[PDB]
């Protein structure tokens, strides 16, 4: 019994299910919770001789790194494999297309599904090449920035990679923002090119995206050109002469092949804002976080795929709809649409239209579907699914037993990932098939993620179980942010310096007397 | 005997004369016909096992490559030794300069013998990183492009190897061009830099050179600085304060030795212009084909001497006169002025001078030769001579036998070489000391070259001997163009989609009993609209015997849906008379997508007019009327 | 045995390194004797791609391998090193150390008064470094630029070079003495498009104006986009130009403590120092990465017998190329601490020298003969008060050593059990090139003894411009091949490197100096040949003062030269003919000198005259003034092959008169 964590009295470990075993592929990464903890425990105490390995499987490299790990978190020097030199687009696409060029990569589902379709790894590279064409075209090389202001389709990841592909880091802007912050984001990282669209299709109602930017770029005067796509066709969308340029129109002028570059380990990869600030992501680090997550906490196979109903906007869509699956080799759904269009099966068409094998979302729209349509489940197929995961918010344990047995039947498994937009991927969560579930709680925290709570008003690290605190980590970790775009300072200020030699995650958290732990919300 | 390929019959094998095997430095790179089948068949099924080998024997990498080939003709992207780093001018001059400096690199006859000279490997060197040296200094770099306009002389060589060597595109036009095909280059390509001299110097006439650059560059905005060569140092000749500098006064500030920029297989070496498209070129594919074809079609051995009568203007000079001989690290002889100057022996004295084992020209200026100045051949002594080869043009079995009987003493191979400029290097042709001869005919493709014959009626692949057809390739190989540059999708309207899953040569041939092909002339007007071959010259005429009609013009564009479309221009309800006209005539599928009426054949102006001898005021009512 | 040529050898006891050299030695020695020295001395000649190549693979890091050693040579001035080869001093120098000890002394900093002393680690080093490079990346500097650095010998000159090499842009540092002029000569030279300074100095205890010069300087300098200024003294009258100017401690705190360093070719260029020719404008010295780094690693470990256990004390300023390789890239590629010290050898006291020396245990100590000369004058009492038991190397740089200077050094410093390293080189050398190895080659006191690895050395007849064979011989001194850290051109005037150093000896190294090799093969340095008038360590141009007395209006012509002097080793005589108080105008005109070209360029006298002697065709006859200013009057000779003989006698009669 616990006379701290309330949240932990008497609540039924929720062992995985037998059928999550019955569908898997392969022989699953970890067998039991118990060699979880082996790997872990080195993970801690010798992250040189448990990341170095994982870096060379997971990670096709260029120039081999010299150095595992290097900095501390009370300087805000942290590195890692230091010396070595990849691409991203080079192992989320080119590996995989010259292995198996008609695996799909991109399964996009449009607002309306009379204009879905798929993309294989080789198609992927011929569309992504012929972007960067036009990116080099224009003089966008490593060390500029490209923002990105599109809805949740095909173009956005397009974009991205191709921006990658040249060394250039792809700033992400939410499709849904003003021309002011739109005007703010794009002066910060003082970018040199735009990628965007005439207008989109949230749910049947088109969407001004092209008018924003407009609007926006008119206190621009570092984007020297806009690259316009057609997702609506629109004759009377106005683009300035000289600065903006149609995608369909430039990219027919470039091969499908073109060259990537080579990017140091710690060169920024992409700027993403939360006065908004910029947060940054080296390329070596971010993507092995997003690669190990992916396959460890939801237990990824090269025969799965994965439906992340997130948006590129923000982190999730970054980590999980993105690099996280490309890097794997497998397919991922991009869903431009909205779970309420047609009607409130969407989500479920979706997954039983491509045999979908894992599903993550926030509550959110649990919430939604919990009081909407919680009858739309039974008419499609959701007989594929093995992990079920949330991401947004915390997860009520009402929404945590409504999630697990009409979605999944009462046979997938759900992983509870606590992280933000500065870990990269996940912090706390429970891997598929391994670690038995709390409702409500996130239960150990991940590979590298040394968790500690610390007495807010000492400011002294709490040993023991059966505590309470705020929620920090007592080194730095591969996926783990590096700064905030030229401005350092706010960085430490904010992480670095609260507590120094740890990380301050800005929340509050608990852990009882079994590890698991319970996320308290901000502080 | 042959019922179709009629050149065959009859035609004595032609064996390799006993002494090119006695003036061979070494033994054969290949022992016999048989050897060389087993190498070309691996290299068509199995293109890794082949090409992979012989680009690490051949080439000096920077950093390994992961995969030898990777892409598809029809799709545009074909791609070779990926992930790989190189340098063009380290492989041609650093990697020899350091094994031998003395060695001769660049034998330079000059347009008056007295201007002659030799470049070692190690002159080359010092020559080429000067150069470097200046347009580093000058901001040029890996991505860039340069123009040249020079004549065929040292400082072509040096310019092209000088900015190869940065990773920037050099783009090199032929001396003899005006200021407006100039400008059209420089302006496609938006060159940061021009290489010039002030006058050139051919057959004793002088040449100007600046004269017709300035003419140029003054609607060339993007062209930043000019190095100017004292060719004449005619003092008359203006260089622009802030713009042109003297090749001579920046070299002397830069020294001896520039590190070389790698650059990946797949970065640009060159652009070279043919409404002119630049036709571009990779680094590592390019270079493997021009050493490859260079060692193995004209056995070139180290001891070798090669002479190409060509020009750097063009293509052959580009392959045959720089990259393939230089690759291999031998002399290579570059001529700057003419055959008939001082006199209608310069190309024998030349070959005597120098002892010259391999030469190379064109058939045109072997009429020429025989027309005026055969006399001159016997006053020489060409028995350094092994090889002799011909490029641009078919090669008449009567020029095949002169060329053999007058030039090579009967004791020479004859190499007719069938290429062209988007594919790199050889495609077709005998191999030195290996392949017997038919005179006229190239014979077997070469490594990496699946040809095949195609009806061009239906696309389809002729099977077996004695046949005729389209001249196609079944695959990309190593040296094939990537793009044409900012223009991909003409580069694959050209040559890949008018017979898909093929290369489209262009050109018409013949395979006999022996499997030895026949060039023909060119095909004709090919348009492929859903699958239907048209001719627009066979529309043109349809439309013209209707006597409402004075004068007809029939092009080809691009279509989203059909592939391409026919767009018929016409100069005197009406429109739907004449569509009928065509269908009757030719074909019901051959009908125009369009028929439009104007008032008023240089067609460049009407495909970009659809797509959106002179008389320019024409043009408005055009634009109109296609609207219309 | 007797020396008819080479008299400064005769009856010169050979001198062993002393026994307690030895036992102060941490570990075993590098090299086992003189003996195992002269076959890999034989082997470094003979066969330099066996010698040079295993060695660049154990000192340096590579980021690729190179594939030739070797290449080019002397008479076509395209020598290289280690092609194809990628690396980069930052790494070499820093990061490379700071994760194997991060907390090991990097930067012992001794300040101008010693209440302002600190100790960087490795691991400061990294993150200082790190986000000074940050800075200079979002200003835009890049790969191929140049950045000026005028800076006193402290932290942040260090900082500044390694942060600026980390981008791979090469820097160029202007000497802190320097005047608004030299610097402006500098910087529009080599185009910098930033510069690192701070907003004062401190020298002595006297605050000294930078930022000042700077703004002086920068008015002119259209290529500086950016300017960094460290607070050193943090006085706020100090004003920066909004726009340009931006505060070190402000931009560095906006970029983290890590930033990844960017490779360079072997050949890509390091840094530009600047030097003092015959011309009246400075040229540009460029020194390669690879081979310069390499040759100050082998010098300074192999001739100073540097150890890891070790502490290098390196009196020498990094406006200078002492201090660029000894100071700096020598003992940080090598991973020891250096004592970077601000001061002088004076204040508080002439005991500064001994009390760092004391206080940080230093294991090795370089300095000038000229600062030698002023503690045997004016601080020999001081030495008694301190501790001078962990120095066993004693270094002597950039200027001759007395045999008394010599003896000096070995008893009051050294105590008679150092050994003592008189180094001959220059600033287009790199490195070492005639030295004694320390623990390995007994010392003539005075010679510099046997050439280092790489230096192939002669003597060549300065009559037919023959190699002289054989010992106990004098000549111009020649090097027969190039050396991996040998400076490979003059920036963007590679003819004047040419005309200087290659061309007047074809077929070899030409090092303004003469010398005399005696029959055990020691060589002796004899000085310049070329008029290069060299004062307290510093190279002067004597054609740059003319130049700078002529900007004075009531000058007509002006001819400078140098004389030995028992303080400074030369000084440099001013003759001024003016159009027309005496000992007023020469006060104006030595103001002059020090406005233009910087303090240290001042004559030591002004004399004035009436006409300067000259040639029939109207030039100024040198060849007059300097034996005048020698009492060697005597030898002038005939002098009817002048336009204005009797101009002889009343130069003559004015340095008697004025000097003093
Ligand atoms: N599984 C979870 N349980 C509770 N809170 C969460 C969970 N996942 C994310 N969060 C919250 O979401 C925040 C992430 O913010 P951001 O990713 O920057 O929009 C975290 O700081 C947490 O407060
Ligand atoms: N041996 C040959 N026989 C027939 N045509 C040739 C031959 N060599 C080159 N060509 C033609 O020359 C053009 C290529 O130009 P170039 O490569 O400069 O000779 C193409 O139209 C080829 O068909
Ligand atoms: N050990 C030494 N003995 C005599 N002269 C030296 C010695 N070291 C340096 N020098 C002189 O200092 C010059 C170096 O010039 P710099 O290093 O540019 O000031 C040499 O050319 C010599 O004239
Ligand atoms: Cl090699
Ligand atoms: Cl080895
Ligand atoms: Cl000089």
């Amino acid at each position: 019994t616990h006379n701290v964590v309330h949240e932990a009295n008497g609540v039924k470990l929720r062992e995985t299910p037998k059928e999550f075993f019955e569908r898997q592929p392969n022989k699953g990464h970890i067998h039991d919770v118990n060699q979880y903890k082996q790997m872990y425990e080195q993970s801690i105490k010798d992250p040189q001789g448990f990341f170095g390995p994982l870096a060379k499987e997971l990670l096709s490299w260029d120039h081999d790194f010299h150095t595992v790990k290097s900095g501390t978190l009370k300087n805000g020097d942290a590195a890692w494999f230091l010396g070595g030199e990849l691409n991203a687009s080079y192992n989320c696409v080119d590996r995989h297309a010259f292995a198996n060029p008609d695996k799909p990569a991109l399964i996009c589902e449009a607002d309306d599904e009379k204009d879905s379709h798929i993309l294989t790894y080789g198609d992927l590279l011929r569309e992504v090449s012929k972007v960067a064409g036009v990116l080099q075209s224009w003089g966008i090389k490593k060390g500029d920035t490209v923002a990105v202001y599109l809805p949740m389709n095909a173009q956005a990841i397009i974009a991205m990679l191709a921006i990658a592909r040249l060394g250039a880091a792809h700033s992400v802007i939410f499709a849904g923002f003003s021309a002011g912050s739109i005007k703010d984001r794009v002066n910060d990282a003082s970018c040199k090119a735009l990628i965007t669209c005439d207008e989109g299709k949230r749910g049947g109602r088109t969407t001004n995206i092209k008018k924003l930017c407009d609007e926006a770029l008119v206190d621009c005067p570092t984007v020297e050109k806009v690259l316009v796509y057609k997702r609506t066709n629109n004759p009377e969308i106005h683009l300035t002469e000289g600065r903006d340029y149609y995608w369909d129109v430039e990219t027919a002028k470039f091969p499908g092949y073109l060259p990537p570059v080579s990017v140091n380990s710690e060169d920024p990869l992409f700027l993403l804002y939360t006065t908004p600030k910029g947060v940054v992501h080296s390329t070596a680090g971010y993507l092995l976080g997003a690669a190990l997550s992916t396959k460890y906490i939801f237990d990824i196979h090269p025969e799965d795929i994965l439906f992340t109903a997130g948006d590129v906007g923000w982190i999730t869509g970054h980590t999980y709809a993105l690099y996280g699956p490309l890097l794997l080799g497998v397919p991922t759904i991009i869903f431009e649409g909205t779970p309420a269009y047609p009607d409130y099966g969407r989500f479920w068409q979706i997954v039983e239209k491509h045999k979908a094998t894992h599903f993550y979302v926030a509550p959110t729209a649990l919430r939604l579907l919990r009081k909407a349509g919680e009858q739309e489940i039974a008419k499609y197929d959701l007989s594929s699914l093995r992990t079920l995961g949330s991401v947004g918010e915390p997860i009520s344990p009402d929404i945590w037993e409504w999630y697990n047995e009409f979605v999944g039947k009462n046979q997938c498994h759900i992983s509870d990932t606590y992280w933000q937009t500065e870990s990269g991927s996940h912090l706390i969560a429970p891997l598929a098939g391994v670690v038995p579930n709390k409702p409500g709680s996130a239960s150990y925290p991940f590979f590298g993620i040394d968790a500690a709570l610390i007495d807010p008003v000492t400011g002294v690290e709490i040993e023991g179980n059966d505590a309470e605190g705020v929620l920090a980590i007592k080194d730095h970790w591969p996926s783990m942010a590096r700064t905030v775009y030229k401005n350092h300072t706010k960085y430490m200020d904010t992480y670095m310096n609260p507590y120094p030699g740890y990380y301050f995650t800005g929340d509050g958290a608990a852990r009882d007397h079994d590890g698991y732990y319970w996320i308290r919300g901000r502080v």
